[PDB]
């Protein structure tokens, strides 16, 4: 089951929503936190809205991107819960997500930073493409940017 | 305008089209062949069918793949033009694509190979996961697997 972190906010003719889920386990192995050492796996759904500048038809998930989350404990004596989010699929279809182990339950905040398939930072930089030319041409990728939400973590 | 080759082929859980079009220039620069040293940009459209085994919904576009062609002239006295298409976003979506210059007008055979993201050749092996546990996770990845066609190039 899939629980919302605050409303899908609009920006660069995408939808991004942040959920949260129990723990996953991926394939290849070793790059997610173990899910017994893990408390949530967080999400990013990034969809295309109608008239997407950089091509994708509506509804359509957004590739290629490298998303980094901090997380921080309303109130809490402890440090930014900071990682980088992996492209993978699932039974609802591709995603970018991570397992993170939480400071116990209480409000956090969540922030994500998401990167376009050209940034310095992107490590698919060269294997993703964008046409120019005047007839399948696309307008150029969005700059990075960052969006924030509020969620109550109770414990899952 | 885009010209078909042959018609599209559903194989493990996909819809495999190939199409192509005039040549095209694409962001980062270095990657494809000059428009002017081209003919013709070739692409395959991979989109998923109903019921797909690796969690993609319908009429989405498969991800992380590494296509592979081989194209022979008929009866031509030329060697096999071969190369890798890169993925990319055009005015009709993403897919996977490269510039390509052929040997004069004349009937063609097409062979595409396609590479899943856990592929020992795919360079996107280490940036694509999949969920494997019970709740969420989805089928293996397909078995490489190659696609045939016949076309006859008139010159655009
Ligand atoms: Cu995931
Ligand atoms: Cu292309
Ligand atoms: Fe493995
Ligand atoms: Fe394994
Ligand atoms: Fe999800
Ligand atoms: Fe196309």
């Amino acid at each position: 089951l899939e629980y919302p972190i605050g409303t899908p906010q609009n920006l660069a003719g995408m939808e991004i929503a942040a959920v949260y889920l129990q723990p996953i386990d991926m394939e290849p192995e070793g790059h997610m936190r173990k899910a017994s050492e893990s408390d949530i796996h967080i999400e990013a759904d990034i969809h295309a809205l109608s008239n997407n500048p950089n091509g994708y038809p509506e509804g359509f998930w957004v590739p290629f991107l490298f998303i980094k989350y901090e997380i921080t404990k309303v109130g809490g004596s402890g440090a930014p819960i900071t990682g980088d989010m992996m492209a993978m699929v699932a039974s609802d279809g591709p995603h970018y997500g991570d397992n993170v182990k939480l400071q116990g339950p209480g409000k956090y905040k969540v922030k994500y930073t998401i990167y376009p398939p050209n940034a310095k930072e992107n490590p698919m930089s060269p294997y993703y493409g964008r046409h120019t030319d005047r007839e399948t041409g696309v307008r150029p990728w969005f700059k990075t940017f960052s969006v924030e939400w509020d969620f109550t973590y109770a414990g899952i």
